[PDB]
């Protein structure tokens, strides 16, 4: 069926939990046994949300290349996305060794440090020009060097330098601040505006690494940017538009990391991001 009108044939049913729980019931289910080995206990954030084998990224270190992100690779729509988790204490300085190695240009963030009055990731950035951080299990320095703050989110420019090397590059933070608490936005108005300010730097196109992206668990409000992002494109690239399937984009998606998109109110959202946005592209 079309995308608006399954949507609202859904909504009248008030089936959306049927629905989710047949994506759930057919998603891929491959082998995550590195990061189940107990050298990587500290690594995870969660014990149910693990990067699969064959998809997970590799540190390029020989003592432990573990760290829990995955390669989400969209063959027709021509892009990839790394999804992460929110950094942790012990897992700051293996994530922007990631950044570095994958050639990554833009990061993107979308919870809060603080979010239900408890901690959702580590500080991972520095707030203040004159005070950078050094990350001395992976010899890296970062530095704020600008920062914008707008009304539904914030863009900072930083500076990555590899203390071994003496090369410097520029990174670009896409952080997403009004998410709430519990649930998902009333309108997708702000999430779209805010995926067409990441497309507009750059930061998701052939000529970089792929962006990465993360939440608290990575795999949640994740899940719904990139699904959103490739289901647009593929709108623009296909003869017949009304032929994108969300439901099989996203069990496609699944194929690279477990448990994208953790609620039916979150695919109800991400139909809404995709029929808005189909809009205002033309
Ligand atoms: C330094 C040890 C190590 O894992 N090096 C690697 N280089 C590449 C390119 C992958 S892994
Ligand atoms: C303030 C940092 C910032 O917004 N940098 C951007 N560069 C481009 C190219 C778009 S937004
Ligand atoms: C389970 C998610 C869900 O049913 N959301 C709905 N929102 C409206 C407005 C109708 S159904």
């Amino acid at each position: 069926m079309e995308m608006e009108k399954e949507f609202e044939q859904i909504d009248k049913s008030g089936s959306w939990a049927a629905i989710y729980q047949d994506i759930r019931h057919e998603a891929s289910d491959f082998p995550s046994r590195v990061a189940k080995l107990p050298k990587n206990k500290n690594r995870n954030r969660y014990r149910d949300v693990s990067p699969f084998d064959h998809s997970r990224i590799k540190l390029h270190q020989e003592d432990n290349d573990y760290i829990n992100a995955s390669l989400i690779k969209m063959e027709e729509a021509q892009r990839s996305y790394i999804l992460t988790q929110g950094p942790l204490p012990n897992t700051v300085g293996h994530f922007w060794e990631m950044v570095w190695e994958q050639k990554s240009r833009g990061v993107v963030m979308l919870n809060r440090v603080m979010e239900k009055g408890s901690l959702k990731c580590a500080q991972y950035w520095p707030q203040k020009e004159e005070k950078e951080m050094i990350f001395e299990d992976t010899n890296l320095k970062l530095t704020l060097i600008s920062e914008d703050i707008k009304s539904y989110y914030t863009v900072r420019q930083l500076e990555l330098e590899n203390l071994t090397t003496q090369e410097t590059r520029e990174i670009l933070h896409f952080h997403y601040t009004t998410w709430p608490d519990f649930g998902v936005p009333e309108s997708p108005a702000s999430f779209l505006n805010f995926l067409f300010k990441v497309r507009e730097s750059g930061s998701l196109s052939p000529e970089h690494g792929p962006v990465v992206v993360h939440c608290s668990a990575g795999i949640g409000r994740s899940g719904t940017f990139c699904l959103a992002d490739t289901c647009l494109l593929l709108m623009d690239k296909r003869k017949d538009p009304s032929s994108v399937d969300i439901k099989k984009v996203l069990l496609e998606m699944r194929k690279f990391r477990m448990g994208l998109i953790q609620t039916a109110d979150q695919l109800r959202f991400s139909y809404l991001a995709v029929i808005e946005g189909a809009k205002f592209i033309m």
